[PDB]
């Protein structure tokens, strides 16, 4: 959550051609956001690139220029959650809020190898912010270096080909390439 409590998109100083025109993308985007529209941004690439930083940023930006409310979520602590209410019985009005919440950011999407029940919740939030146009960020780490439907190949590896085309469909991909990570 607060770790980034400094990250605006005013804080942010590029450190290299990918991280500028990754902010002029988002700056676009946020000034151009209808919610009704369901466009989000996928963030790639390496450790200490930034990609969070830019994630919740977006958000705030969204926040301050249109006043609408999303959610910041670890994926992992967003799964975790979830299973635990989905087999408690009785916590429906979280999943509500997440699965129609306006914007919501998947950070470190299922970013190593998860069990069926994991993959079970992505495939479903992904499939219903998908078909209701619901606008969602995500951010995602990239192995191999040198290539882009291998950013898709293997997301899909992990997460099926399924999500991975709708995350293609609904979302703008800006691959982030800064060195020396944190
Ligand atoms: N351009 C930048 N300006 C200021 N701080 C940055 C910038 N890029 C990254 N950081 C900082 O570096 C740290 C690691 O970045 P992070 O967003 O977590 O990268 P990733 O999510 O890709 O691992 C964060 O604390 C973030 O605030
Ligand atoms: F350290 Be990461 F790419 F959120």
């Amino acid at each position: 959550a607060k770790r980034y409590w400094n990250a605006n998109l005013d804080t942010y100083h590029p450190k290299n051609v990918s991280q500028n025109r990754a902010l002029l993308t988002i700056r676009v985007f946020v000034h151009n956001f209808n919610p009704e529209e369901g466009k989000g941004l996928t963030f790639v690439g390496s450790p200490g690139v930034g990609k969070t930083h830019l994630a919740v940023a977006t958000l705030k930006a969204i926040y301050e220029k249109k006043g609408i409310r999303g959610y910041f979520f670890d994926t992992k602590d967003l799964i975790f959650r979830l299973k635990h209410l989905m087999d408690e019985g009785k916590d429906t009005k979280f999943l509500k809020t997440v699965l129609n919440s306006p914007v919501l950011v998947l950070d470190d999407l299922g970013s190593e190898r998860l069990s069926d029940w994991q993959r079970e919740l992505i495939s479903y939030i992904i499939t219903y912010r998908y078909n209701n146009l619901k606008s969602t960020i995500i951010t995602t780490n990239y192995s191999l270096q040198r290539s882009s439907v291998r950013i898709s190949a293997d997301l899909a590896s992990r997460l099926g080909e399924n999500v991975v085309s709708k995350i293609y469909e609904m979302n703008e991909l800006l691959v982030i390439k800064g060195s020396d990570l944190r």
